[PDB]
């Protein structure tokens, strides 16, 4: 009805336990091996779906972990059967084996490979954190990091830390006269100030150009458009803040600074970006937007809604007879939160009792709020959150693996480990 | 003895375990089977004890999770006991399996149905918490939460915002005149002011209404009064702010002001028992009301009396020569809580070393109280905390349908999924 | 060698495992029934080693928890044995069974009682802690508390209650004359200040008194003096100072004022010896303890090497040209763990690089350190703490029954709970 | 290949596993049977591989706990192979047996001693940690602790403690004139603070050249230069800040302070490695030095990215019209996280609302980030952390009594506990 065959189904019905595992296991190898002998001249596991997915790459991308390991390991030792295997042992010790696998389908099929799919799921699928330690996966992807990929992206740290620089040089030594544009001065410093400017508005369109290419290409579905990309969406944004900025400065608003700084500040930022990708240092970058995402509303709104009432009913309190507006009193009670209230920060009311009560129960409440966070994030912390962040990592790096694969910037796409090494299946030696 | 009959016995043998709810359940079936071959004409599971309960009814309010779920789902297969059946499969897939359950006595029955026995229960029972994830019950409440509760919780939401927002705005622009009442003046800003609070004095008397509806309805034992109603007891004691409030408004006196702001303060602090029934978010809420109700009283009994020793010592030992009152001493000695203690406040005594060991003694000892609070409430954090606060959301949830479905506000009572589909048993389908 | 026998042998063979356990038991029962028939006239249990502890005062005192539930528990039902038992039973239904237990040497032995030795041993045993557990003794120790001794624990708190507030308003009210003691005035007031530094000498007396009691009774090896009597030298202590108050007071010494604060402020914090013995508020009471004499030490001994290193450091780079003590620097110091460090706090320096560098590699050396003392302790979360905290109520509350039944202030001793019910063996009816 | 036999290549087989450790055991025991039975006159264990290791010194060098324990352990009881055993039982009671073991090849090889490889490796291997937890290792180091290391160590710690106490007085009281080196003065104070002066420099050269003949001694790769030796860099860059102090000193420069000052504050850090060697204390002292080099370094990046990008924001956002530096802005962000951030530290801007936004953005991330790091620290906690502290604390302990049983400060080296009891073997009684 979908256009697919009986493997899609298999894909469909394993559910990564072990019995289930290994009955699609049983019925995928019968049914690929009784169709070798009834269609020797068909490519059995080839036909795509409605959506051009394969069975291994559905499996890939449905999260089906056991079907996937079986696949990419796929082994065959009997005659009229070897060429329907993938994995071939060239030599086999006692403690290593060497052996080659087949890249097929895996480095490309022209429109969803296998690296592809898992990197770029939509994180809603069951355990497909774990798909990048299936070996020829894992040692693929280590092959091209090591290779050619962990320069390149070192490089474009480094590139993006000399932008982040001249941004913040450029924007530091700002004039301050009004009313921008502002004309050149003949000093050298001027000219490195205009410089500056234009080589940081360069890097936000080139920014703001890669966002709308990530978007386009991917077509997030506006539900999970925060919980997978987020790194390109604070690029994006920052981007877009950089350009506001342009916008203003032409415009001769000095609110362009208004948005230039926060696209300094975003862009120092996005500097954690390249730090993912690291095993010790990503995972804190990890914990950071999986807090943000995930458990700053709730706490946000709560607190929020403390704060809120209590300045209210303080600033109700309080009359003129200096903190008379609702913002002063929000943002007085607001410094309690880091260290700074002052507990009598006013004397303008009557019942001066009710005013202490109200703060005492304010702080009161608010240690009570920062205690339960404390208290329900680490709830979490029983093998939950590490294991999820070094599965982010692992994540990371693959797609850091495949983005500078598809730029290459060298007009050259071979980046095939063992060659063609009759069956031109592109092998990969793990030894 | 006590109007009851051996299935209620049955119901109090359980203890929820394995052995001991086959057992009943054995019994349970057995009883059954036999009281309906004895007498066919008589309903047996509808006899009520002198409490008003049926066998069905007890074991829900009970907390016997394993034979409210063995009766729930009980199934029959055989001829001449169909009739005693409550689940009816009607089709049977591999991963399909669908079914009629029986909503009589679910819904009502007329004094005590198994949803209001569960949602109102004293919650000293031993597993009332899981109850709702019986599958009947789980179906029924998402249904009735999905089809009209939903809506009806989300408005509900908006005018409390809405009410909160009235009182705010009616509150933070009261006049500052001595003396009220004050005269209504033609400005429409005056005119804007007193729609604003009559409306905020509607909505209290709505409130104070509404929580003696709730009292007298539920008669709390008054030894379980804060650990249920919580949020009933904060809405109401809301509402007796706002009344008092209005009588010092009408009696002359400006301390109406002191009731005005606690009460806005708790209207804005109610606003968590909307976001209770949230999965992600009510979680926050339930962990501050078991904090506040559990916990909190042993740290502030321990904490107010190390301040109050040491702001006694601290008070005793200065001497003139401000701060000589010893609520100013305890708000300086409270202040090193919150990261704004002077630790130098005064030089109004003798014996420096002896005024900076009890200041630091105290410090010491205040951050030690504070680490062994965070100690004992993480040592409740494996896996304990965190389900207790599911348990009450689902509970929320379920307390939230039942009083919007009792409240129904269009004249119509009936809710049912199926209807009378003879057997007139009120279905329920399940897929 | 040592004056005791073959069941003092038995009871050291055990270590609390179930094979020794069990091996111990069949050897204690053999036992007895062999001595019973080769010596009927002999009480077999009342031998006691030079020690004068009978072998089940040695398993109590020794920590040999199930040697001591066994022989408790210990019920034989045939002929020519019965005389060997404790425990009998004279009901048996299903879900309770009515047995009488045997009192004699619990309650008294004349020297050294089974409550007695369990709840005043070293508490260095292996499993003390949950020997009040034993059905028993933890039914005897409930009975007690509920029939006397909570009476007399309240009336002592309250009283107690009563003394320090005295205690306060005495020292509050102190006049601020020069060079005691202070003629007494004919205003009413003054006769009541010097009513409540009467009733505080006294009851400082009486806690001197009840601390030199408590220490000649136990006799504290010097090594474990804090480990266990830790409420007790708090009280001595505090008494101590009360005493050296007044006698710096008649000594003609201001000073008298140095002493009674800090009296003041331990007589506060030792309201937390009664807060022990509640299940849920006495927790704290006992973390903190274990806190001061466990996990202090380490903590404040490296916090203090970073303190002095620090301060020493900086107060050797400033000079003049105000902190230029090294006490004021260690203060200033001190007041970043406070959250209250100026860092700028003085600008008489040269190499303001250096100054700050010292200042911030201090703070972030001492954030270290707080995390560091929050993750140690938080690695022991993991069920030992708690489970301490509650054994050590349980220890509290046996403490308590034991002095209060050795007071008795009534000049009657008995205080049991079925009497001589022939072998008079002062029953307990256990239902 | 590499001048070994198959002693050591079996021994590389083990992965501390129990099948494999069985295999090991069993084949070792036959290897050296046979090759007694063939070369009675060879010593078949003797045999160094190219590194100088025996089969011995390279199961405790490579961290083979479970072949190394077996092999310490080793015992005979049949006719002609006796003399390959190591442990020999001279009694054997129920809970006691007394058995000697030999201490050849454990206290010196003449090139490498299996304590000075399990003490000095490189920490990467699998369970060097726990070897010392074997019988005769940990009875071994427990005897030279208690015989004469315990004094020494003790001694060489209170002579720190004095150094340091000198070192502090005299840089404490160093003269405040300019340009040094200072002219001795016939004051006593003077002679007093020359004599600390030259004491603490003598101190420093001390250290220099332990540092030096360490690092010659051990020679670190560079690469695992801080994961082991951490304390001894600690004590070499005190010495290296002490002799730069030297330098400064007579060449004229205040700047000596500069570097005097970090010396002092190290020096006092550096007590902290004395706190090693403590069951409790140095646990401390262990948990500071794992912090520091492995999860500051993380927290510090992403920390420093944030303060620096908020920082550049604020700094550039402000303008004049005091804090108009990125020092100024980063010290007043830095602040926040002390707990004493103004948070209207200037109004030298417009766009207060970006201002204040930034402010409360930069808080509330800094906050995240500290929960964050408490988080995945606290992720850690479940038996990870505490248990490599303690066995840090263990090689600590044994590092400690190997360097003080190198210096020996006696011109002899004698430390065996039995001696040669014929079979001179240097037994070690263990009872
Ligand atoms: C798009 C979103 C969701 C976001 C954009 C801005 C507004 C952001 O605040 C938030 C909301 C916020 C505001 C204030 C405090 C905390 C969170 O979180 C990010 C966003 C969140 C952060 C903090 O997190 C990071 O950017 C670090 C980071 C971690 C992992 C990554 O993969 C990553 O990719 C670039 C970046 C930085 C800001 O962009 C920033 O510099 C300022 C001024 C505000 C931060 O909104
Ligand atoms: C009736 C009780 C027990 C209660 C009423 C008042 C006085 C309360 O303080 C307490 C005690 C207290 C006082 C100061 C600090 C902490 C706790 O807790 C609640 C009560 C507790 C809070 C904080 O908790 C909440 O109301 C949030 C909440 C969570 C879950 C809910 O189901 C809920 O239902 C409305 C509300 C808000 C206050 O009502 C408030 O706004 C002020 C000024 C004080 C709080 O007393
Ligand atoms: C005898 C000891 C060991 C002790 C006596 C004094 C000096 C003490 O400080 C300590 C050390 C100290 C000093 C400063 C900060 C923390 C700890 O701990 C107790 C001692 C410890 C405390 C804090 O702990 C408690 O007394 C609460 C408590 C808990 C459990 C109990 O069984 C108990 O019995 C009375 C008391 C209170 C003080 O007595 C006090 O009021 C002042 C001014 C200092 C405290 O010394
Ligand atoms: C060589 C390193 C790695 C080191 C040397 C200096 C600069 C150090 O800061 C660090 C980095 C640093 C800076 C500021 C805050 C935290 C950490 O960590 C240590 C180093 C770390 C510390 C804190 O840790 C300790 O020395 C305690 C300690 C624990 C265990 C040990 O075995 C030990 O051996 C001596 C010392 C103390 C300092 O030496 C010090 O006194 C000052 C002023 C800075 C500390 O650099
Ligand atoms: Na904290
Ligand atoms: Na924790
Ligand atoms: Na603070």
């Amino acid at each position: 009805s979908v256009g697919n065959t009986v493997l899609h189904a298999l894909v469909e019905v394993a559910d990564n336990t072990v019995d289930n595992t290994k009955f699609v296991t049983s019925m995928y190898n019968e049914i690929l091996i009784l169709g070798a002998k009834l269609h020797p001249t068909l490519k059995l596991e080839e036909i795509t779906n409605r959506k051009g997915l394969t069975p291994l790459a559905l499996a890939a991308s449905s999260g089906k972990i056991g079907v996937l390991a079986y696949i990419l390991q796929r082994e065959i030792h009997e005659p009229e059967c070897r060429h329907l295997s993938r994995k071939f042992t060239e030599w086999a010790y006692g403690p290593v084996h060497s052996s080659l696998y087949d890249l097929s389908c895996i480095d490309t099929c022209e429109k969803n490979s296998v690296l592809e799919v898992i990197a770029y799921s939509s994180s809603e699928t069951p355990n497909r954190h774990d798909m990048l330690l299936v070996e020829p996966l894992n040692r693929l992807l280590q092959d091209k990091w090591d290779r050619f990929v962990k320069r390149i992206f070192y490089f474009n740290f480094f590139v993006y830390c000399l932008y982040m620089i001249i941004f913040t040089a450029a924007a530091y030594y700002r004039p301050v006269e009004g009313l921008p544009p502002y004309k050149l001065k003949n000093t050298v410093g001027d000219y490195f100030r205009v410089t500056g400017e234009i080589l940081s508005v360069s890097g936000g369109v080139y920014f703001f150009f890669r966002g709308i290419q990530y978007f386009l290409q991917r077509r997030p579905s506006l539900k999970s458009l925060f919980v997978d990309s987020y790194s390109e969406i604070l690029f994006f944004v920052q981007s877009l803040f950089m350009l506001v900025s342009v916008v203003l400065y032409f415009s001769q608003r000095k609110e362009y600074v208004a948005s230039m700084v926060f696209s300094l500040a975003m862009g120092w930022t996005n500097m954690l970006y390249y730090t993912r990708g690291f095993q010790q240092m990503g995972i804190y970058a990890v914990m950071i937007e999986k807090m943000i995402l995930r458990d700053l509303c709730r706490f946000m709104f709560v607190y929020l809604v403390f704060l809120f009432g209590f300045s209210t009913a303080v600033v109700t309190l309080i009359e003129d007879g200096s903190y008379n507006s609702l913002y002063s009193t929000c943002l007085e009670l607001f410094k309690f939160t880091i260290g700074m209230g002052d507990l009598e920060f006013t004397e303008n009311y009557d019942f001066k009792a009710v005013f202490i009560i109200l703060l005492l129960a304010y702080v009161i409440l608010t240690y009570i709020l920062l205690l339960n966070m404390l208290i329900a994030l680490m709830g979490e912390t029983v093998n939950k959150i590490a294991q999820e962040s070094k599965n982010i990592w692992k994540l990371q790096r693959a797609i850091t693996i495949l983005d500078t694969e598809k730029s290459f910037l060298k007009c050259m796409r071979k980046a095939f480990r063992s060659g063609k090494l009759d069956d031109y299946r592109w092998c990969f030696r793990v030894d």
